[PDB]
């Protein structure tokens, strides 16, 4: 138990498929607000919360009992959380990559034992530059030391090109997939105006994922907006349509340019954005379509008890 991936489907430790609806968290650069952002996120319908964590590359690196503190909050608001490290952000460097796993192996005792709640998103936006080989060589190389390392978690690999480049999955996330010795990987796209900009380019980039049997998440993505296009309206209709997950940025936190990213005034959640409504309230948002992970109720499933 837990987490596993068949062909475009992602599983539950009770065979469930999990279909995750969510929201990110910018914890690494808030660490104090964890046990404040995190019920409120799950107030707000989440089955999973995106956790940004640091290993100290570019902040304040969140040490072992961080990282114990924000699983422990996320399982006990039942939501799934894929943790993530985000130091080597559009970067080439296979070193930034690797201090990345490295993290995760020293972090592994916060880990081992939460497969069936913790997903692990080894680099946020890993591989900054447009191609897919020298992205593949780098999960090809890493995976198989995080699970010598002892990590049986379903693995989440974003794709190149700043999360931007979905490309490099439909080209070589079978190679990706083909190199985890457990065969449980699933692939995330985050959607900004470069590979979310219109409705046809949401569905093509989601397509040309999940019609190679490769699970995947939109794990970041924004909205129209002044400066910009995102189509927000086409992530949610095209993912509740092919079961494809989603975790929208963010909860709160952005730098002042970046605000409409933000989902609530205040991270207790009373007062949400109108990006905030729309992703909770609106049409195919976290109200109406998101469902808990089956892990979360422990009813063995509708089995009948003996009588006494
Ligand atoms: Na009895």
């Amino acid at each position: 138990a837990g987490f596993y991936v068949d062909g475009n489907t992602l599983y539950d430790a009770n065979g469930q498929p999990f279909v995750m609806r969510g929201i990110n968290h910018g914890h690494a650069w808030y660490k104090d607000t964890a046990s404040t952002a995190i019920p409120a996120i799950a107030e707000q319908g989440a089955n999973t919360i995106r956790i940004v964590l640091s290993d100290g590359g570019q902040w304040e690196k969140d040490d072992i009992d961080t990282i114990r503190e924000v699983i422990e909050l996320a399982e006990q608001n039942k939501m799934v959380a894929v943790v993530e490290v985000h130091d080597a952000t559009g970067r080439d460097s296979r070193s930034d990559l690797n201090r990345a796993v490295d993290y995760w192996i020293e972090m592994k005792d916060a880990l081992i034992g939460k497969e069936d709640t913790v997903i692990i998103n080894i680099a946020n936006e890993w591989y900054g530059s447009w191609d897919g080989s020298a992205w593949a060589d780098g999960y090809i190389d890493v995976i198989p030391k995080l699970r010598d390392a002892g990590l049986t978690h379903t693995l989440m690999v974003d794709a190149a090109g700043w999360g931007q480049y979905p490309q490099s999955i439909h080209d070589y996330g079978q190679d990706v997939f083909n190199a985890d010795p457990l065969k449980n990987t699933m692939f995330s796209i985050h959607m900004y105006e470069y590979a979310g900009g219109d409705a046809n380019t949401v569905r093509s980039n989601i397509d040309r994922v999940i019609d190679q049997d490769l699970a995947l998440v939109i794990g970041e993505f924004g909205h129209r907006h002044t400066d910009g296009d995102v189509d927000e309206d086409t992530i949610l209709s095209y993912s509740e349509e092919t079961g494809t997950g989603w975790l929208a940025w963010s909860w709160k936190g952005n730098s002042t340019e970046w605000d409409y990213l933000d989902l609530s005034e205040d991270w207790a959640g009373q007062h949400l954005t109108d990006w905030g409504n729309r992703i909770v309230h609106g049409a195919d948002g976290l109200q109406e379509t998101s469902k808990p992970s089956t892990v979360f109720t422990d009813d063995n499933g509708g089995h009948p008890e003996p009588p006494t």
